[PDB]
């Protein structure tokens, strides 16, 4: 796609801290950009929609190539249309925003400059952030994570994409998503099937795969830490049901692991750790600090801080695994006790280390789940299972929760706030900010 300028593109600014082994941190000035799927897509020469509701213009977009030539992405009114605001080191994303139309959530990338994404090399380093999840009920997900995106959002590889990172192009994740309207500088119109339950979305013949590090998938009831390996580390197109993942008929068909080696303290038996009010170890009505460390073994370690008190990832016992570090033993024992071979099939933490050793883009998103109502995160999944199936219960939310239409109508003012991002060598981020 090209880019148009009927509405101007000003990325909301956002600062964060780069910290050093020597114990100081210094401020970095970045900004955030909304993914292309949320944008208006129209004819380069007019205001005629290339994409409308959940279908494409059959004349403008008779095929992927022609569509991409005819069509541009335009600017975003971040606050008024998308409910996205920043203030210093603080980002907020509202759930439902009402302008001329209704908007649901946002997916945002951190920018290095107006035209390029910021890449972080995770291995050997740690990432710290503050989050307020108090306004996030069952069925919602305020997500902070990393994906192996190209810093330019695909421009150098596919010159028919001239919009780039500036317009939030290039997305890929471990689901090989097929809901994307542009992949590899072409439209996804060929094979498009509009969604049965979502007025604004559909599923194309192509998807976009890549490694994904889910630092934080969470609401006020449940939270999960999840690495997802792919046989191809970086962004790569996939064809139809070969994509695998959520958007395909067959989940395990493809090149990515869409399940991941997930760590959810509730799922692992400690139901007292994380939730709303004073009866939990971490009170989700208040802001909390989340620190995630990527040791060079490829294992992942985690601690939390709330009102000056530090808590490690809680100990979990699972088969012959015991401890709080997400390592090969945990992941192998998880597959053994909970089932599945997708993580080990795609190479485990070894394959995943190849992504953390390379550059990854920071994503911050707020979403509801039109596919499984977020039950896999905060409820019992599949829903026919009981507490007697190992790993079935992942939170305290009803199996009736998170119908998108319901939660959008009842909880339009839901929102997430991420703040005080700090990145550097392991051990460094608890030092005073610059
Ligand atoms: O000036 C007018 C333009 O502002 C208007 O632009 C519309 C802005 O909203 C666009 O709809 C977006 C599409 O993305 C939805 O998010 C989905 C969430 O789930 C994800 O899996 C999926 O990938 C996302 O697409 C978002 O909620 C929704 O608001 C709409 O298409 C634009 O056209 O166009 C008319 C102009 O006059
Ligand atoms: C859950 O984890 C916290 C933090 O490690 C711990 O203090 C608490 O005792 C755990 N709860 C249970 C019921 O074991
Ligand atoms: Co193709
Ligand atoms: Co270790």
């Amino acid at each position: 796609q090209s880019a148009c300028t009927l509405q101007s593109e000003t990325h909301p600014p956002l600062t964060w801290q780069k910290c050093s082994s020597g114990g100081t941190c210094t401020q970095q000035t970045g900004s955030v950009v909304i993914d292309a799927n949320w944008r208006w897509t129209h004819a380069t020469n007019s205001s005629t929609n290339c994409y409308d509701g959940n279908t494409w213009s059959s004349t403008l977009c008779p095929d992927n190539e022609t569509c991409a030539k005819n069509c541009c992405l335009d600017g975003a009114a971040y606050a008024s249309t998308y409910g996205v605001t920043t203030s210093g080191n603080s980002l907020s994303i509202d759930f439902v925003t009402q302008s001329a139309q209704k908007n649901v959530g946002a997916r945002l990338y951190l920018m290095a400059s107006d035209t390029t994404y910021q890449e972080f090399t995770l291995l050997g380093n740690e990432f710290s952030f503050d989050v307020d999840v108090s306004q996030l009920p069952c069925g919602l997900n305020g997500a902070l994570y990393f994906v192996s995106m190209d810093a330019d959002g695909g421009v150098s590889k596919y010159p028919t994409n001239t919009a780039g990172a500036k317009y939030g192009t290039g997305y890929c994740d471990s689901q090989c998503p097929r809901d994307l309207k542009f992949i590899n500088g072409q439209a996804n119109v060929e094979g498009w099937e509009p969604s049965s339950n979502n007025a604004n979305t559909g599923i194309g013949g192509h998807g976009s795969c890549c490694s994904e590090m889910d630092i934080w998938q969470a609401n006020s009831i449940s939270e999960a830490l999840t690495p997802h390996p792919c046989t191809t580390v970086g962004q790569e197109i996939c064809e139809g049901d070969g994509c695998g993942g959520t958007y395909s008929d067959n989940r395990y068909g493809g090149t990515c692991d869409p399940d991941g080696c997930d760590w959810n303290p509730y799922r692992l038996g400690n139901t007292s750790f994380y939730g709303p009010g004073s009866s939990f170890t971490l009170d989700t009505t208040k802001k909390l600090t989340v620190v995630t460390q990527f040791e060079t073994s490829g294992a992942i370690n985690r601690y939390y801080v709330q009102n000056g008190v530090t808590f490690q990832q809680p100990n979990a016992e699972l088969g012959s695994y015991s401890g709080n570090e997400l390592n090969d033993d945990y992941c192998t024992a998880e597959e053994a006790e909970f089932g599945g071979s997708s993580f080990s099939d795609k190479g485990g933490l070894t394959q995943f280390k190849k992504a953390t050793s390379g550059g990854m883009v920071l994503v911050m998103s707020l979403w509801d789940d039109y596919y499984a109502n977020m039950l896999w995160l905060d409820s019992t999944y599949p829903t026919n299972e009981t507490s007697s199936t190992p790993g079935a219960v992942r939170g305290s939310c009803s199996t009736s929760s998170g119908v998108p239409a319901q939660v959008e109508s009842q909880s339009p003012n839901a929102k997430v706030t991420f703040s005080n991002i700090k990145f550097g060598p392991i051990g460094s981020t608890g030092n005073p900010s610059g």
